[PDB]
């Protein structure tokens, strides 16, 4: 039993809710919140900008030190950093950004990072400003992640479409 509430169950291991991931993170304090990161960990907008704003920019400060030491992530890759006031840990995962021309096949590699964590609160990777079709992202999630994932979808309209079209 865990503390996630109001989720619709899609499969054995995937759950989905219309929620603001920031507000859900602050209420649940999950072990892991996933950030929709870019390779530079520049948290300017979308989910990343919102999560970073909620940390009062502490996420960005920590991220800049990470990049200065380690260099950029790979598209499809991830790193574990602090969850600050939102979670124990933040798993920064880089989905392909269609608006940069990145290969959508890398979306499966991105979701594979979730399998290193038993339970996660997450957004749909490569959705929103990353330009992928969220229905495709949900399909890849279900077909790739084997650990327990709680997906927060900010937009109520998209949430209803994802549920109604789910196979
Ligand atoms: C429109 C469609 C999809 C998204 C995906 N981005 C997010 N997904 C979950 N929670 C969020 N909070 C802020 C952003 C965010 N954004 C905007």
């Amino acid at each position: 039993v865990n503390s996630f509430s109001g989720y619709l169950k899609l499969t054995d291991n995937v759950y989905i809710k219309n929620a603001d991931i920031v507000e859900e993170a602050k209420k649940v304090k999950p072990t892991v919140v996933v950030n929709a990161a870019n390779v530079y960990l520049k948290h300017g907008g979308g989910v990343a900008g919102a999560l970073n704003k909620a940390t009062n920019n502490a996420m960005q400060v920590e991220s800049d030190d990470y990049i200065a030491t380690n260099g950029p992530l790979k598209v499809g890759g991830s790193c574990v950093l602090s969850g600050h006031n939102l979670a124990k840990h933040c798993l920064h995962v880089v989905g392909p950004n269609v608006n940069k021309g990145e290969d959508i096949q890398l979306l499966k590699s991105a979701y594979e990072n979730f399998n290193q964590h038993e339970v996660l609160l997450a957004p749909l990777l490569s959705a929103g400003i990353f330009g992928a079709d969220p229905i495709h992202s949900l399909r890849v999630c279900v077909d790739t992640v084997r650990t327990n994932v709680y997906l927060a979808v900010f937009d109520k309209n998209l949430y209803d479409k994802l549920v109604s079209s789910f196979l």
